């Protein structure tokens, strides 16, 4: 409770000595209280780039780009998804940059977030994203998402790439299973956040809930549905505390075991993605509440019986009791504690 009482949003600097190890560096960010946040920033030594050059992936294929389809008002929003035909990043690249779709002019970025939530339901962007794939060379060991080598692969654990364009968004939600994930902005426009303690994640969830009854009914976790926009102000008038930044080209996002996120892209750029764990992350995937309408779910024996085996027998009979306290680090953290 000592480390980042705040819980406000930590930027990490490492060198390159301290970044070649992915878990021990993430043990060392939780050592002093990143986690709280439930979102963190790691800027990555300046000799460190994943790849030489972006300039061979004009034909690759986007699978399935969405058009978003926003509806709402008052700063409560649902946002809807349309499939569009396979397109390449040239064709992508060419839409997101013309006239009709391009970043609008503006001097410093509350007045890019005005624009946001005041035109995020006219002119549906579309948004390239889920594309399975990396973006990594073959040789790069630090950072890898495609092989971060994680207790999550006893296993979700396989990368994704996302193509912004202005205004393309990701509605609030937690990662799937209660996941730790890891976005790496490779090139273009910033994507801007916003992150809800994980010591509040309850509170977004009652204020969701009491906003739209329907959806509760028909899911228990219908926030996974990954269809919820929420502003800043209506967060403000309704005292849920959280916290915002900007990701900007060459810099990691880390989000936390049951950190609420929501966000936006300036423009065109290119973003990598994956969920990784730590042995803190057992007793969230445990714990889960899943989307019962509906989707992704770990079976959470295999990890009980190896890191947890004196409760293993324990909690397959349904009594692990055991609450979860968000301020406490991962286990990992030992050696910098
Ligand atoms: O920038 C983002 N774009 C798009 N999605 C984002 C995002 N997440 C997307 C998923 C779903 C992944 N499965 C595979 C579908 C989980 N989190 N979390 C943060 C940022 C983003
Ligand atoms: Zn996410
Ligand atoms: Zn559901």
């Amino acid at each position: 409770e000592t480390l980042n009482p705040s819980a406000r949003i930590m930027t990490f600097y490492p060198t390159m000595e301290e970044f070649r190890n992915f878990s021990r560096y993430i043990a060392y960010i939780e050592s002093q209280g990143a986690h709280r946040a439930g979102l963190a920033k790691v800027v990555p030594p300046k000799e460190w780039k994943p790849r030489a050059s972006y300039d061979d992936i004009d034909d690759l294929v986007i699978p399935a780009p969405i058009q978003q389809l926003v509806t709402g008002q008052s700063g409560l929003f649902t946002q809807y998804n349309i499939q569009k035909k396979a397109m390449t990043v040239r064709e992508f690249r060419k839409i997101a940059n013309s006239d009709k779709y391009c970043t609008p002019r503006y001097s410093e970025f509350e007045e890019l977030e005005r624009k946001y939530w005041k035109n995020l339901t006219f002119n549906p962007p579309i948004y390239g994203a889920d594309v399975n794939g990396t973006l990594y060379e073959k040789h790069v060991d630090e950072w890898n998402i495609g092989r971060l080598r994680t207790i999550l692969d006893l296993v979700v654990n396989t990368p994704y790439l996302y193509f912004g364009m202005w205004k393309t968004s990701f509605a609030w939600h937690t990662e799937d299973m209660d996941l730790y994930s890891i976005n790496y902005l490779h090139f273009g426009e910033p994507k801007s956040w916003y992150s809800v303690p994980p010591e509040h994640g309850k509170r977004l969830e009652r204020l969701a809930k009491g906003f739209f009854p329907g959806s509760a009914q028909s899911c228990e976790a219908f926030l996974r549905h990954k269809m919820t926009l929420i502003s800043p102000l209506m967060l403000k008038k309704y005292g849920i505390p959280f916290d915002k930044v900007t990701q900007e080209a060459g810099e990691f996002m880390i989000t936390f075991p049951y950190g609420y996120h929501a966000g936006f892209n300036h423009g065109f750029n290119c973003a990598e993605s994956t969920n990784f764990a730590t042995r803190r992350w057992i007793e969230y995937g445990k714990q889960a509440v899943l989307c019962s309408c509906r989707m992704v779910k770990i079976s959470m024996d295999v990890f009980v019986r190896k890191f947890q085996p004196e409760r293993y027998k324990l909690w397959k009979a349904g009594k692990d009791n055991t609450v979860i306290d968000h301020t406490l680090p991962t286990p990992e953290a030992a050696e910098f504690l």
